[PDB]
RNA sequence: AGAUGGUAAGGGCCCACGGUGGAUGCCUCGGCACCCGAGCCGAUGAAGGACGUGGCUACCUGCGAUAAGCCAGGGGG
């Protein structure tokens, strides 16, 4: 997405414990296969939507990965 | 009576223009040689692969269910 909202999203992301973080992740991995049942309708025309929520879940990811790993 | 020509089904030689074919010249993202530099990787799973991976994705490249990418530092504008 914006690049000031990744950087939000990463000060966030890095405010969260891991199970907050686990539980974002598959609330995010939910709305991403929203998005790909959307998209298989052809009702995703903000297709870019796919591509940023599956980096999102990549950043909460190596977030939680991070903080299992100082 | 005598004699000499017009005939071209087709063919031959030459001239013109085309078709085919891809020589020659020019060209080079490639290659060759020499020199110099540099020289190990792997159970912390290598080399090399299979299968995946994009909103649309046959192949190649990249990557690995975090999948043409994730985090940070440096360069760059
Ligand atoms: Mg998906
Ligand atoms: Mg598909
Ligand atoms: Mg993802
Ligand atoms: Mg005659
Ligand atoms: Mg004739
Ligand atoms: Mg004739
Ligand atoms: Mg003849
Ligand atoms: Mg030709
Ligand atoms: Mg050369
Ligand atoms: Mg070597
Ligand atoms: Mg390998
Ligand atoms: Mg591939
Ligand atoms: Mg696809
Ligand atoms: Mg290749
Ligand atoms: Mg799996
Ligand atoms: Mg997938
Ligand atoms: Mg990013
Ligand atoms: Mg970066
Ligand atoms: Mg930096
Ligand atoms: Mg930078």
């Amino acid at each position: 997405m914006k690049l000031s909202e990744v950087r939000k999203q990463l000060e966030e992301a890095r405010k969260l414990s891991p199970v907050e973080l686990e539980k974002l992740v598959r609330e995010k991995k939910r709305e991403l296969m929203e998005l790909r049942f959307q998209a298989s309708i052809g009702q995703l025309s903000q297709n870019h939507k796919i591509r940023d929520l599956k980096r999102q879940i990549a950043r909460l990811l190596t977030v939680l990965n991070e903080k299992r790993r100082q």
